[PDB]
């Protein structure tokens, strides 16, 4: 099994999920300690989300005969305000479009249509956080930082704990 | 109103789904009578998830006008150890990846994305028994014959009635 | 060790059954694509009885250190009309009793009363199947076909999807 | 009243039922004595299962207005092995096979259909029996002793009381 | 078609159920009218026994293209007294059996299994009556023929009302 | 390894024990045939206590290192009247008296204490079945063997079936 | 109060008893710690058993006006592999019989019974036991050490944590 051409860009896209992993977990932990717990809690759960897709690669790469590689992560982009954070997350996510698009063509091409499948619907999932992230800068402008921001904390506010 | 091309080739799937079900179906009944009864019911399983797909075949001939072949059977290869059944179900796995991989390209560039899909998932399905199939013949190596086929019968060692 | 005859007789009958599931399964799903749904149904059931059928000669073959036949089938006959497949259906049927009558009586001149016991099953559960497809071509003569048929669909007719 | 011969043969069919009895729940004790404890309850059973054979008869020879015989015992020939008890039980289950093949021929030549049905079923029965202890003997040639032994007992092992 | 001596034998079975049927049915109507209320329940389900009979003979010879006698009835017996009632129906079940034994053996030999199994049951079931009525008749000897009454009605005695 | 004396003694019980339920159980399935149901079950019970005392002394016998003794039976004295039953199953019970009470004292004097205690439990328990018996022969004098006995049958009686 | 010859063999095998359940539970929890914790979990319960026998003799001497002897332990012997830790524990079972054996003699001498009794329940305890222990080193001759040893472990095997 496996063309190295596959395998290669399975891995890639593995590193990807890493760096998202860890970014987008912390993010969530600094917007919980910030007081904006609201927010945090649905950050953490696209972590989570990120998890599940790293899980669903490495079993592909491992059904397919490859290694995959957990040594790798990506650079971290990490934001010290909201919509920093939202902007660092926001380029994560159009790099794994600019590589996951070609790449699916290339999967069919070499004939493997279940990890093509498997990189159609990642890349569909992205495609909503994407909205999202977008959707929220706009309302940070719509809104104004402050009073977007008042709708991230609970009432009263509370911490991280 | 069905393609005849794509057409001979849901009917070749379809003969190569019987050939699966009986021999499949054969071969845990002779787990079974051999003793290793655990084992029989997951091979049991096996069969009938053929039939799941020579069903899904078979409706997707009927809605394009096409007659459904249930008189064709290709050759069985009847294991007469565990090893050798692994091995011969494992032959019809790789013969449906070779042909149903140049197919849904096929399926696609005559149009037929539902056939194809319905292709794609079959192919899905065979990787997964195909790996499940390598990896019991890497243990039977791992282990050793004897104590493989020790994890395959009940305790107590039933017989089959 | 089981005698050679019987084994000859049973293995004979396992190919008419695989015949006849394959014949049945096929007509239930034409009849269902036609949209005689309700029919289609009851043919269906049928299929799996004989389905029943084929894995209690199969334990009785392999029981007697037998190989069981699955690698050969009988001729299919389809019908392309309900009447026909009626008629087709109850072709089989009426071969099996002449094939298994004598067969029961030799099979206790051999002393396996066990296998006679199974024949003896088979063809009381025939004669019923028999009455059945007999009775419907009855109705068919008598309703008419175009007012049987319509007790043949649902309220209102639908189809296989 | 019972055509004689038939009583005659009922009542040897008890006596052979009797010493099956006592030679299966004996070897099970020793088998629960031994350590094998999850074999023995097995064997326990097939103790019970002789239990209802023999009280089958005694009814069916009451009925006839006969003379049930609890007096007579077979010889017993006990193992002092695994293997040696699965041979002496085989034993007197192809003496059963023996004396009943021929005895329901008779039983119908004397018109006595009852006896003839209550004679069927128990051989019926014992063929399920000697398949199983056919296959326990062919598993400890292809597991080893042993490990077949190992399948026998409890995890931990445990012992009688 | 079923055989016409075939035929000819299941309509005199059935001749006889009738008389049966109401034989008992009436017994058991006096025996209730006598003040033996208690055995009156049990006569009156043997009553219901046949009529059962006569549905599975009914059955059977319409299957077989044959027409059921329901015109012709035997000459009741009707006792006066418990121990008459009891002998009167004894000589039905006697009957019973001299017609059926031979009656099975020709059945099979007329390749009609069925029909024999069938007439198998029935012979079983009266065996069964035949010892009931034939044990009562001992128990009124042994008991006395007051003694015997006294346990056949309500405490305290009641009546058909 | 237990006395030797001690394991002869137990050995002597069991087989005992192995007639006495023979002889019930025998007994009662001849209560039961004759119409006496309702006594026919309190036999049967009977008969399962001294199975039950069978296996307990199996039990001691293994765990002392002996054989037990299922090889050898008693003389079977079975009644052709309800009075012989209760004089022939009486006659048994005197002779475990007989055997049993100088064993214990021996068991004891051997350091033995878990086998006297064993036959000790057995002791009461037959002093207890002794009472029945001979009460059930105080009963027949008293009330008449009529009288007895129907008491002994169902309202209304019936038989084996 | 209680006859000193009585108080001092019921403080001996109260030292016993002390013995015992250090030397069981130690055994226990090095079985556990070598990762056979399911033999583990069945020597822990003998250990509480031998705390349940302590109890019961101390409560005896408290009630017979003695002073129970809480201070003095035997030797215990450490078994460093399976077989010697089974070996060293029956080293102190049949020590407990060669005591109380002629120690229950002596209590019945001194008419005290019910001191009699309470040992005549502890030796049928320790024979059980003592059988327990007896057919583990019989079945690790018979399966030999690994495979006896991997039926002491959980799937996967496990730890103390
Ligand atoms: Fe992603
Ligand atoms: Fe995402
Ligand atoms: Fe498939
Ligand atoms: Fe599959
Ligand atoms: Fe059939
Ligand atoms: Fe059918
Ligand atoms: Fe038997
Ligand atoms: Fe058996
Ligand atoms: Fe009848
Ligand atoms: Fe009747
Ligand atoms: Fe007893
Ligand atoms: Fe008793
Ligand atoms: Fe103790
Ligand atoms: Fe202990």
């Amino acid at each position: 099994q496996g063309d190295p051409d596959v395998l290669r860009l399975l891995n890639e896209q593995l590193t990807s999920e890493l760096t998202a992993i860890n970014q987008y977990f912390l993010h969530s932990k600094m917007q919980d300690n910030w007081g904006f717990t609201e927010l945090a809690a649905h950050t953490r759960a696209e972590s989570f989300d990120e998890m599940r897709h790293a899980e669903e690669i490495t079993d592909r790469i491992l059904l397919l005969d490859g290694l995959p590689n957990y040594q790798r992560i990506g650079s971290l982009r990490i934001g010290q305000t909201l919509r920093e954070q939202f902007e660092a997350d926001l380029a994560i996510e159009y790099d794994v479009l600019n590589r996951l698009k070609p790449g699916i063509v290339m999967c069919r091409e070499k004939q493997d249509t279940t990890s093509a499948v498997l990189l159609e619907k990642i890349v569909a999932d992205e495609e909503e956080h994407i909205d999202y992230l977008e959707t929220q800068l706009e309302l940070m402008d719509k809104l104004g930082e402050e009073l977007y921001s008042a709708q991230c904390v609970s009432r009263p506010p509370t911490s991280a704990w």
